[PDB]
């Protein structure tokens, strides 16, 4: 597209908002920026040239716009976006903006929880096919500053919020791993207008990869020619269990031995389902997809086994910010002895009920910790201890583990009531496991 003359208002100056910086001055447009933070981190990497306006929005800037460049962080909803599309100002966010100069195939993934791992385990089997894929679209590497004639394939993680900004995708594959009750702010009337968000994705999408377990991923009209399906019991891309082993299996045929894979946790194999579906729609190889499959490690702090050892398996997940993430590590779970479950955070006022049903059975501990510990060991009283911290939590756990046990960290809240950010977290998780577990 031409941006050339215009007057460019580009909302937001995180690292999404700099991209978009970035994209117009690279083709001779500079942009006007604001952002509502008095001193946003990205202020410093600006140029002179753009003019900036910092701690507010600009509404006369908004109202004078040609375009108007909203970052994913602010809503459509809010009364100076309403206001500016009430005029018939056009909004746009940075993935439009990529749509329209895209010149490889984009396999597009949104989804509650799950993006990350999906999105890297499409790039993994590109990588591994020799194909010069761009992966990103997360909030450490906005997808403009993906675009190179160069790549031949573009793998999206996206958000509902950029989503709703978004017209001009035409994804070869696309998916939404799962709808859960979250990002509740910014969707007031509830988990049918976030999954309107999502359900975006799917338009002018050649092959719809959908969760056969979770019917909120379907087409806005329902299954269609185009839908490929993944899912625990069956669909297209389903888990087979017997004998005590388990395969992934595609259209009636066992592909791969878990065994042969790196990954841990029934989710994480429906993760690999989705996104072989995915690479496989978007005319991968399927022998270097399986060969991919072999070699991912799994990103950090996602039901991440960081220490097997004396038969006790110490696993991170504290990405597990929600109840959503945790509820997915628990279902399907499979334990030999006694799961030792840590509970604790900021939960954000969460609805912890659905956790409940997981929680019975004499082979659950909980250990409840941090600002909500207290609501944590209510769902179950009889089997939970509560705890300041999980440092104090794992050394009242650790002399009671035996072979057969697992030890999971899935706390169903945020981290920062006690830690810097959730990877602080899972670190000091990693650190202790090794003190309290190794020998
Ligand atoms: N399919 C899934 N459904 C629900 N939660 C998941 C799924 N896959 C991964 N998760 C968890 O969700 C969080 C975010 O994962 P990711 O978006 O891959 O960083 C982590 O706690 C993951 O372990
Ligand atoms: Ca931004
Ligand atoms: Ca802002
Ligand atoms: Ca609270
Ligand atoms: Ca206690
Ligand atoms: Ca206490
Ligand atoms: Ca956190
Ligand atoms: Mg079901």
């Amino acid at each position: 597209a031409d941006y050339q003359g215009k007057n460019v208002v580009i909302i937001g100056l995180g690292l999404t908002g700099l991209s978009c910086v970035d994209f117009f001055l690279a083709r001779g447009v500079t942009p006007r920026v604001m952002d509502t933070r008095m001193t946003p981190p990205g202020l410093d990497k600006l140029p002179e040239a753009v003019e900036r306006h910092t701690g507010s929005l600009n509404d006369e800037w908004l109202m004078a716009a040609d375009l108007i460049v909203a970052s994913p962080g602010i809503a459509l909803a809010h009364p100076s976006l309403s206001a500016a599309a009430d005029a018939g100002i056009e909004i746009v966010g940075d993935i439009e903006l990529f749509c329209r100069e895209a010149q490889a195939p984009i396999v597009a993934i949104t989804g509650s929880n799950g993006k990350s791992t999906v999105t890297t385990l499409v790039g993994e089997m590109a990588k591994a096919a020799g194909v010069n894929v761009g992966v990103g679209g997360n909030i450490g590497l906005p997808a403009l500053m993906l675009l190179d004639d160069e790549c031949e394939l573009y793998v999206l993680e996206l958000s509902s919020f950029q989503l709703e900004t978004t017209s001009s995708l035409q994804a070869v594959a696309a998916t939404i791993l799962n709808v859960t009750e979250d990002h509740m702010d910014r969707y007031p009337f509830g988990l049918q207008q976030y999954r309107a968000a999502k359900l975006r994705i799917y338009e002018n999408a050649k092959v719809c990869v959908v969760n056969a377990d979770d019917a909120l991923t379907m087409p806005i009209r329902g299954a269609d020619e185009r839908c490929v399906s993944f899912g625990v019991n069956m669909g297209d891309y389903h888990l087979n269990h017997q004998q005590g082993e388990t395969w992934l299996r595609v259209k009636g045929e066992k592909v791969l031995n878990v065994k042969e894979m790196k990954l841990s946790g029934q989710h994480n194999y429906t993760n690999a389902l989705a996104a072989l579906a995915l690479a496989d729609a978007a005319g991968l190889p399927r022998a270097s997809s399986l060969k991919a499959l072999t070699t991912f490690t799994g990103l950090p702090h996602r039901f991440e086994v960081v220490l097997e050892h004396n038969g006790v398996r110490w696993i991170n997940d504290s990405k597990a910010t929600n109840v959503g993430s945790t509820e997915a590590a628990l279902n399907g779970l499979h334990v030999d002895g006694t799961l030792h479950l840590l509970l604790g955070g900021d939960g954000k006022s969460a609805d912890f009920s659905p956790l409940a049903r997981y929680l019975n059975g004499d082979n659950v501990r909980l250990y409840c910790f941090g600002r909500d510990g207290a609501q944590l060991a209510a769902l179950r009283p009889e089997v939970a201890e509560q705890t300041e911290t999980m440092e104090q939590a794992m050394r009242l756990l650790a002399p009671r583990v035996q072979p057969g046990d697992m030890v999971l960290l899935s706390p169903a809240c945020a981290s920062l009531d006690q830690f810097k950010n959730f990877e602080q977290r899972g670190n000091e998780f990693a650190r202790l496991a090794k003190e309290l577990g190794g020998h």
